[PDB]
């Protein structure tokens, strides 16, 4: 039994690498232009981080990172990757006569042996709201492999939370629900399934981007340090936060995004899955409240977002939020592993 | 004794001639140009009706009607009001010398003495889906006066429903609603009320106008005869329908409006309150189901609109619709004498 | 009881069928200036609420119990005389407060309290305050207060300034003058264009305005609710003198009304004036039948004299000359059917 | 069990995880043409429904029981394997059925029911009327019924014919050859482009089209339910020859499916055909890997052979040959992954 294995139900770890054994879905990250060329960036322009170096590339995919490691002057770079995408990565190392450089390694990250320790960790490890996926956590566990000193790429990764109002989303995703309102469909009387169905509906994140205006208020930040994080950091994370209110009007949840700082010894690069840059295969994340909280411009929102994470490779989410001024209090549930991609 | 007490709480009845009281009130209808011009039309081009003849007006607020009637050439006119506008109408009969034949009789018309039997009585009695303020019974109720072979001005009235497909509509109403979902306003816990709010929400008859583009079949109509019709005939009102659906889609509710058909010697005039004809002050009038029906085109919805009259000078609207082809079924409940005014 | 002999019965019906609808409670609720300086008032003053006996005069939903209890009191009392009465009996139960509210069904002038209270809380404001004469409930529930109890709202300040507005006062001969024409369908319709004027002045205006449009420092005229009767409040004689500050001519008198909640801990105020945020009362206009000329530094003096009415309201008569001039002016309104001209 | 052992598990828990929503439940029960017909199948054949004996394969909401509850049945098992047994359950209370309507919860092959039936009513069609390999469980529950009861649906026929659609056929190279440059953003990645193009090609595609693009009347394949074994099931060799009716490229073949509900007042069909308004099912379709040129009047013969996998759906393999040229194609499609193009 590996860390991997101990929390993580087998039908879903299946599902998971499957899904990443396909070309198609990695050509769809490869398109994601801000993601791609933000890392190469990232990893060109810190050159001296890579030079004559030893890496570790966690979940390689089609090798992509790895390929911009070589660039960048490394030594040696190890190639892990679970899927079966690591034969076709190894097929590009090989036609693109790179196999003095990267190195491919079949397997989970929890479970490979590798021959030496490493100066640098590279990943693109980020789920929706970052943390959706687990992967962050094999990419913390790798550190296992890490030197003393060693540097992460990416290096740390802010959560930004913002309260939002928007009704016509909010109507959408009753409408949906009020089918089970229905007291005769085709004869049948659906109603004593109505709060089951509107449970259902509002546990899913929203998945898509919005213009800034539905913002509240400026968003409050959570920060991961990857260098000092360890694996089990990840399994209960609580965020506080405490929103000045710039807006009055209701409040019908909370917007997520999350950016992610690459410190490099010659400049820190950031890729920013904000609402105020250009979208990427992240979008943005919102949660709905079931009912909408009144505030006015100036009020304080105050709560706790709690994300606990499950054996399915994601997160069982707890929003509790009050208007402090009032005492309008809102408690909400939401599964990440079942979003609305809108 | 009277009739009109037996059939009205006072608290209604004290209201509802306090607000004909108002001269403001008064000018709405007299500015309703379809309404005035129709009926002075109606009487004017029927003036071989009228000349010579005894007038009955149920109901003559500023005295308009009674006007016309004199200007069509009747002898006699007998202009019967019971708010404290008879007293501005009979200033007007003075002001415009026609004291010789316009008799202002003030008090309600179930409870008054006429002197002599009429050839015809003139009205203004509906309300909001032809229904609201149970005037049409005083009306009726007059034809105690009413010589044999005398006639009604107006003759017949014809109700129109329709069903339509409005979800702006029904999702405003719904989020005023909404309000009593609420599980912590200021800290309290609303929620046990939403059942009830919904409901009372639903209840409101919407009152105002809409794009005809918003109907799915072509109405069904119910006819009243007020020459026929007797008092107690308005007591219960059962209208059965059965549509054939023209589109598909969501039905939220079943939409109302009236024409009344002034039938005289020479030429019958029609007052239409349709949405495909010019706005008049009782716009048309929405009734919404709680929960919207889906039916396609071709289908059919059947079912009841029964109107049951009460003590506040309205009625209490039950509406049971259902599409046989699936037994989709909504029961809706509403109360007339108060809707929502949603017109702006 | 004491309401039915100074109510109409028809009246009656009316008032409390309205305060029986879901929606109406929603809109007092949904006044954000209101429900929240209420909520504040209370739970800032916890002293005088923790562990107390409190009476609500008009429950309604029960919302201002409901904040009492978030105070810490040991028993509420909710009075209501609607079926809104059955609508807080579900609230209390819901919200698992059935030790602490007792609702009460009823006017708080016929039913009985099982015990006397330590402070009266209520929301009986009207239009121009006075308004649908229940603050005459609220000074009679006094029967139940203890000695040195406390009310919350404390005291009641109805403010009165003249104004300039033109175009509202021509507005007036506008609709009137509809009557002014000689052929409206033939019908000579001009001998009550004088009744329609008379009408349309009848009706305080119900909206708000730019408080540049006012001519002088209000006068104030203060309640006591810890000292006031309630026949006090059957004939409300308001002597004013206007200093003016900008000449003009004054087309009528503007009135707001603030309430205070002085407790333990501080005073926290209400405020409808045209300077704050606006609330469901607006402010009310009532005008002069002929506007009146003032320089700035004339005073314009007066009385405005409220005379209780079997419908729940008043009569209003207000009489004000120019000293320096002579000039007079009058005018006689009915609060019971104001004009909301607010859009 | 016979369920257990045709089935990996890891396919079993995401299957029925996907009908324990109350979301995927709606969707069904809100295309009207399938709810509808079955309603109009069971109600208008009332005389085999009266006082009679139902079992509901795979009840879901228990939408189906509550049509035969109206067509008077005097007793319904209704069998339910996902979680939402437990809310059809609920409805059968609020209903006033709990006399007539009895939810058991788990699969058919595993649970005890008392007694034998008169009637079996189901919805068990998948893509192409076989994916989800539910008929099987359908065919299985006969062991419950009466030697003269019925089977609702009664028949199933699956419709293959020939379609042209250049731009779908193209499509999958303009998305392959991603893969087909030397320097993206610095990697030679051409050494993938068969693979995937390979991948696409695997993939059936799950859309709906103008009928025009038809080049032949289709062929049908009949499953009888009263008279079919499960077994029946696991190899479905379906042979063709099409008499095209128009010349030109024949870039594959389109599936569709139609049922019949054969009672003893009347015969209903659902269809999901091209020529009827859609469906939740859409049609099918599987590419060639290389068209085939075929004239008005030309035959197309071969055989479409589906092969029951224990991901509960089928590999297809298909051949084709105009028989006046003797020009050939074929593939090979994994229909547990389709491509959703609509
Ligand atoms: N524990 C793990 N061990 C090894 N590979 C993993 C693990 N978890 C996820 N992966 C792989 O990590 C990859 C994550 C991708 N987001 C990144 C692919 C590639 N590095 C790129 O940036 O394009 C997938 O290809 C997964 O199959
Ligand atoms: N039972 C009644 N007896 C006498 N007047 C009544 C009665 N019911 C209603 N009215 C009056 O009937 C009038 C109805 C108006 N719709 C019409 C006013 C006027 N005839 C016009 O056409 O402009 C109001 O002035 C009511 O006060
Ligand atoms: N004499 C009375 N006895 C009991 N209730 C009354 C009386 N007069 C008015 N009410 C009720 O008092 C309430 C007054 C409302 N302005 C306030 C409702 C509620 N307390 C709130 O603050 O939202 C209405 O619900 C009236 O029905
Ligand atoms: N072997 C099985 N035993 C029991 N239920 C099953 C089995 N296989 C599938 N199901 C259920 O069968 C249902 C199939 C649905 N197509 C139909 C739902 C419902 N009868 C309706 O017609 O709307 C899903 O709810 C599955 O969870």
């Amino acid at each position: 039994r590996s860390v991997f294995s101990e929390r993580t139900e087998e039908s879903s770890a299946v599902q998971y690498f499957q899904f990443y054994g396909y070309l198609s879905q990695q050509q769809n990250m490869m398109q994601d232009y801000v993601r791609t060329g933000t890392y190469q960036r990232a990893i060109l322009q810190n050159h001296t981080d890579f030079k004559d170096k030893i890496v570790l590339d966690v979940g390689c995919g089609s090798g992509i990172l790895s390929f911009f490691a070589a660039q960048a002057g490394a030594r040696k770079i190890y190639a892990v990757e679970a899927s079966t995408m690591a034969q076709h990565a190894e097929v590009l190392v090989k036609s693109n006569n790179l196999t003095d450089r990267i190195v491919v390694i079949p397997g989970k990250v929890e479970e490979v042996s590798l021959p030496e320790q490493v100066d640098i960790i590279i990943s693109e490890p980020m789920g929706y709201m970052l943390f959706n996926e687990r992967m962050l956590e094999s990419y913390l566990h790798a550190k296992k492999y890490l030197k003393p000193s060693g540097n992460m790429f990416p290096t740390i990764g802010d959560v930004h939370l913002a309260p939002f109002t928007d009704e016509q989303l909010y109507m959408e995703q009753f409408t949906k629900a009020n089918f089970w309102y229905q007291p005769s469909f085709h004869g049948v009387d659906l109603s004593a399934l109505r709060g089951a169905a509107v449970d259902e509906y509002f546990r899913q994140p929203v998945v898509d981007t919005f213009d800034i205006r539905i913002l509240m208020a400026k968003s409050v930040k959570y920060t991961v340090n990857f260098l000092e994080a360890k694996e089990g950091d990840l399994h209960r994370i609580e965020i506080p936060f405490k929103f000045h209110m710039l807006h009055s009007g209701l409040v019908h949840g909370l917007a997520f995004w999350f950016d992610v700082a690459f410190i490099g010894s010659i400049m820190t690069v950031w890729l920013s899955t904000a609402p105020t840059e250009p979208l990427t295969h992240w979008y943005q994340v919102r949660c709905l409240f079931q009912s909408p909280l009144f505030a006015k411009a100036g009020d304080t929102l105050s709560g706790t977002c709690l994300l606990i994470a499950n054996k399915r490779q994601s997160y069982d989410i707890s929003i509790v939020a009050q208007v402090d001024q009032t005492g309008s209090k809102s408690s909400n549930l939401l599964d990440l592993k079942n979003p609305f991609f809108r």
